[PDB]
């Protein structure tokens, strides 16, 4: 079915790194003022140990682009650098995207290329991704750093290094890979260390759900971004699945354009569609949405298409204009799901985006909502509660390997991955022979070494 041929996920499967060889060198550690210690002490004698002088390299929270390139325009030859900044890092209330690792990331990154290091950059972040439903996503936003990370690395091969994840608190999975992570030819860039073992992210097709579940909508469902072209297509589909009443929210709400036919279209479907104004943004003024729902028809699933796109690059990108440009994707799930945490929701689906699945130049500063989606999802389930983050391909890089996919088709893969429980969904057409080719351009990958099509 062509259906089933879109169908995608993520998996962690148990891999090597390649032979150490030792170092050679020196490295820097960049972490923040009295954080991360036992790390870096962790990290200095792995890297040692391998034979190489190690140099701390304290960075000032959003100190900025210019401040570092100076600094590493005055150490000299520089083998590698390991970057701490994530490790031990308190979640930012209010704005998860305002991470001071995010910004720093990406400052470390263009001063490296300003101050022509020449060497690459290995970011350690901690249970920033879960090798299975069992493990927890601890922060959501430090996936931010996976996302923009995939970007980096084909926008700047040569300075990229790679991600590696490890075990919140823990230090002796780190000290015990580390040498042979940032020195192997496996080509491996995106790892997760376990204490039983170190995983490689891969790209796997999904399976059919032979289980006779199938998610329904009942009472009234919820869509934000309804009058946008996705949330749309998504309303356009559960009318036709038989929902009973939908409630579309955008700030242009009932004065959108198009909005008038859109209702008429959707109560022609046998819908009792209602478009209202408001601001997934402003936590008041969703709890009042909720609360406006009819006691007869109680809210039972939610669609957050709600969002922007941009199209900046890596070195026009900075972590604050990353944070307020996707307020509507980040600020609208994270209020959506805790003013609905308590509801009885039988599905709660994030719209995440190729841009996080495997990231695209150009999408640099999109990446990073996406992949925070990724990781509420996943903490929703580990806490008990419906979640679905669906990476989207492109909806009808045309060239580039994506191929648009119609719009029924594309909520008929979404139908099934609810209905077969997946927390983060891929559904995207891509033609795999010029996909790899292109993606991997200029840099390698194993990203798709189990792909099917990727191989044949
Ligand atoms: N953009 C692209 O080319 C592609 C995107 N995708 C995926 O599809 C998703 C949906 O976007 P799309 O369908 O293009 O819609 P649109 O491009 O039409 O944008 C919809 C607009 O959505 C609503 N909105 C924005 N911010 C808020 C907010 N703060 N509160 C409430 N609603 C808000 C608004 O409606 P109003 O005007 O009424 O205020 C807003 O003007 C993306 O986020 C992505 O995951 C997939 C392939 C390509």
């Amino acid at each position: 079915d062509e259906v089933s041929a879109l169908r995608y996920r993520i998996e962690w499967r148990p891999t090597g790194a390649g032979e150490p060889a030792r170092l050679d060198g020196t490295w820097l550690v960049a972490k923040y003022a009295g954080t991360a210690d036992e790390t870096s002490t962790a990290a200095r004698e792995a890297l040692e140990s391998a034979g190489a002088r190690v140099r701390e390299l304290v960075v000032d929270a959003r100190c900025g682009r210019d401040e570092l390139a100076e600094r590493l325009r005055s150490v000299g030859e520089v083998a590698g650098v390991l970057s701490l900044l994530a490790v031990d890092e308190a979640e930012p209330e209010e704005a998860p995207l305002a991470l001071a690792s995010l910004a720093d990331t990406l400052s470390l990154v263009q001063a490296m290329v300003s101050a022509e290091l020449g060497c690459p950059l290995w970011t350690v972040t901690e249970s920033a991704v879960a090798t299975g439903p069992f493990e927890r996503v601890r922060n959501a936003a430090h996936g931010a750093l996976w996302g923009v990370g995939r970007v980096i690395a084909l926008e700047n091969p040569a300075v990229w290094g790679g991600l590696v994840d490890v075990p919140a608190g823990s230090v002796a999975e780190l000290a015990r890979h580390l040498a042979a992570v940032v020195s192997g030819g496996a080509g491996e860039d995106q790892l997760a260390l376990r204490a039983d073992g170190v995983y490689g992210r891969r790209w796997v097709r999904a399976a059919a759900p032979a289980t006779d579940d199938e998610w329904k909508p009942t009472g009234t469902v919820l869509v934000t971004g309804g009058t946008g072209g996705v949330g749309g297509q998504i309303a356009r589909w559960l009318a036709r699945r038989g929902a009973p009443h939908l409630l579309l929210v955008s700030r242009s709400g009932p004065d959108a354009d198009g909005a008038g036919e859109l209702v008429a279209e959707l109560e022609a479907l046998g819908a009792r569609t209602t478009v209202a104004a408001c601001d997934v943004t402003d936590r008041e003024s969703v709890r009042e949405l909720l609360g406006g729902i009819g006691d007869d028809v109680p809210l039972s699933a939610v669609f957050h298409a709600a969002a922007t796109l941009d199209d900046g690059t890596v070195d026009t990108l900075t972590g604050e204009r990353i944070e307020r440009a996707s307020r509507a994707k980040v600020l609208g799930a994270r209020n959506l799901h805790e003013l609905t945490r308590e509801l009885d929701l039988t599905a709660f689906v994030l719209f995440s985006s190729f841009a996080s699945a495997f990231g695209a130049p150009g999408l640099g500063g999109y990446a990073p909502g996406n992949a925070y989606l990724d990781g509420l999802a996943q903490q929703r389930r580990s806490d008990g509660l419906p979640a679905t983050a669906v990476a989207w391909g492109t909806w009808a890089f045309r060239r580039h390997g994506v191929i648009e996919m119609p719009p029924e088709t594309a909520c008929r893969a979404l139908q099934n991955a609810l209905d077969r429980a997946e927390v983060c969904p891929i559904v995207i057409d891509v033609r795999w022979d010029r996909f790899l080719l292109a993606y991997t351009a200029q840099r390698p990958t194993r990203l798709f070494d189990e792909i099917d099509d990727a191989r044949r």
